[PDB]
């Protein structure tokens, strides 16, 4: 049975995943496909890793989940040059996700749950 934090973060996760219809953030980037990746990016992150943390009930807060989401986007904006599809999408998704997960929207949602 889903815990309250699992419900909440799964909700956000699925909203965020719909901003990425080609699945460029669905699973991890690797050196095989992105030369130098693990030398440049210390803490890699992707929606699939976030999903496993939720399914495992390993998140302690919405803050932590937001910190992973931001990590994923910051990694994409660090590794990839401004000119690329991945940089530009990371930027839209980042802006979109912080709006979707604002304090007020989170407050409205937590009130209606329990
Ligand atoms: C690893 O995520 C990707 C997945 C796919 C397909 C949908 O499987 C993909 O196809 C063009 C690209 C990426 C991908 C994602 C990223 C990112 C997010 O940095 N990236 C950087 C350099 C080269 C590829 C990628």
């Amino acid at each position: 049975e889903s815990t309250p934090i699992q419900q909440l973060l799964e909700h956000f996760l699925r909203q965020l995943q719909r901003k990425d219809p080609h699945g460029f953030f669905a699973f991890p980037v690797t050196d095989a496909i992105a030369p130098g990746y693990s030398m440049i990016i210390k803490h890699p992150m992707d929606f699939g890793t976030m999903k496993d943390k939720i399914v495992a009930n390993e998140y302690k807060s919405v803050t932590e989940f937001k910190a992973d989401f931001k990590l994923m986007c910051d990694n994409a904006m660090t590794y990839n040059r401004p000119d690329t599809v991945y940089y530009k999408l990371a930027k839209k998704i980042l802006h979109a996700g912080f709006k979707m997960m604002s304090k007020e929207r989170l407050l409205a949602l937590k009130r209606s749950m329990s």
